[PDB]
């Protein structure tokens, strides 16, 4: 039961709230939904700039360095990775955030057609990677994307719940639904 505890969304979502002009900014930057954003700074981090998590995932949207960090960096056209310092700026934290969504939604994810089935796919694919997700229904990305294509939201959810590895997957699916109607 991946809605099991109940998370209660309110506390979170207005504190991410507080970081809602920043979000707007790097959403209309980055092509990408501030009201995802907010949800996912208040999921990742409650919005606590300076959290730091057991696996060094860093500040307000939990980014890691050596992960979704250095595959921002990649798209800046940059080497190396962000430091533990530069991502506790709630700025540089939240762009970097939209910018991994970006990528995520127009590199592996891209070809989704429902916009619903898009937000969820972000969410699953920015928890545990956009590799585990695709590979959940094919080891070839375009079969991936048009046999996601066949699903609706709800059956995209079911599948997850029964097929993607990592039980965050669907529970991540259920919180963004709590927190959306909590703004």
């Amino acid at each position: 039961d991946y809605t099991n505890p109940p998370w209660n969304a309110k506390v979170p979502v207005q504190r991410a709230m507080q970081w809602m002009p920043i979000s707007q900014k790097a959403g209309a930057a980055w092509g990408v939904d501030p009201q995802l954003i907010t949800a996912i700074i208040a999921i990742e981090s409650g919005g606590n700039p300076n959290a730091v998590s057991k696996s060094n995932a860093i500040g307000l949207m939990q980014l890691k360095a050596s992960t979704s960090g250095r595959d921002v960096y990649r798209r800046m056209g940059w080497s190396g990775e962000p430091t533990t310092s530069e991502l506790k700026n709630p700025e540089r934290n939240i762009s970097m955030g939209a910018a991994y969504l970006n990528i995520l939604e127009t590199g592996p994810l891209a070809g989704i057609e429902d916009p619903k089935v898009l937000q969820y796919a972000l969410v699953v694919s920015y928890a545990n990677g956009a590799g585990a997700l695709l590979r959940t229904f094919s080891s070839d990305r375009k079969k991936a994307i048009s046999k996601i294509n066949d699903l609706d939201a709800d059956e995209f959810l079911e599948h997850v719940a029964r097929n993607h590895p990592a039980p965050q997957a669907p529970r991540y699916i259920y919180k963004l639904e709590q927190a959306l109607d909590a703004m």
